[PDB]
């Protein structure tokens, strides 16, 4: 998946970005099965002030997770997915759960592109992964945390 | 909903971002029913010449707004929210409406997450906000403008 | 369409950014006929060390391209575009294509806004383009490359 993480400069320190970043993919590989290393985060800093919620200019602290995703999943799982991001980025990024906005939006992995490569359907990580040139396997396999 | 709204560094002072954040929102709850409070506007400012248009570097003159709604208003509907969104945009942010873009995507709300909580199906915000906690409902109510 | 194109700030110089947005239009030009006029590439730098794969944090190396279309279109070509893009962006950044990542959205068209005005359907953009005003087709030409 990828992890669009929209926050204020200087928000998250660079270790504060990290924990969130581990915190994110690995609910994402424990609910899915996907390896780690498919997973990207990306954070989005804007200076403060350029939030409003109500028409209300808010301060640093909020927090905006545009997750995308392939089809494939339950509703139930995606929302599994969704309250372990709020609570587990609450805890890594010691903000309060009442400051985290989520939103999941879906795409055919026949239309999704990651290292270059076209996606399988959700589940077939294991194959796909084993059809893919040593390089390729090799290359990925840094992306573990 | 969320409303990324991306425009060119500098090209909005603090009281036009407000404005154009006032005139998208009053256009979400006039036209949706939806409370002030769960209208968000996030402004993603870029350095002029970040855009291109058919291959030409533009200026700052460019608003792309993304809009990020729940499934389950009509074709009709939206329409007359985009068509209000790029009218009262073009009048906050003084810019004509030729530089104004408008995307709607939209997402189950069973995947959509605001101050850690699930939205409800589109109608009954109403008995949604009511039922949340006496500590969430106050946290909301004070972005309202 | 709108491809937003995450890159690291200073990875791409202005002649850089320009050879990436004429390599993304061309490739949507090519494959779907609609106009070069018609496609928006939007570049958003943010520091290097804000892309973390696996939860490891990435060099100034990477390239995310978030495209959105309207609906309409076949799966097969869709994939044909996908691919044009990973190979043309790559050698237009001088970035190994390991390094690149694309998802596609789609959208109905009714609720996508350009120029101020609703989208056709996409094969119906020529007779689009001739019912417009002489003022508004007039702006439109002038972002041809």
């Amino acid at each position: 998946p990828v992890y669009m993480v929209y926050v204020s400069q200087d928000r998250l320190t660079p270790s504060a970005k990290h924990a969130v970043a581990k915190a994110i993919t690995d609910a994402h590989r424990g609910l899915t099965g996907t390896q780690h290393f498919l997973a990207q985060v990306n954070f989005q800093e804007q200076p403060a002030g350029n939030v409003f919620l109500g028409g209300v200019q808010q301060g640093g602290d909020t927090i905006f997770v545009h997750g995308l995703h392939r089809e494939g999943r339950s509703a139930d799982l995606k929302g599994q997915l969704a309250q372990r991001i709020v609570d587990d980025v609450s805890v890594a990024a010691e903000i309060d759960r009442k400051h985290i906005w989520v939103y999941f939006g879906e795409m055919p992995a026949q239309q999704m592109v990651q290292y270059g490569r076209f996606l399988p359907q959700p589940g077939h990580e294991g194959e796909w992964f084993d059809n893919l040139s040593s390089d390729e396997r090799a290359f990925m396999e840094t992306n573990v945390d």
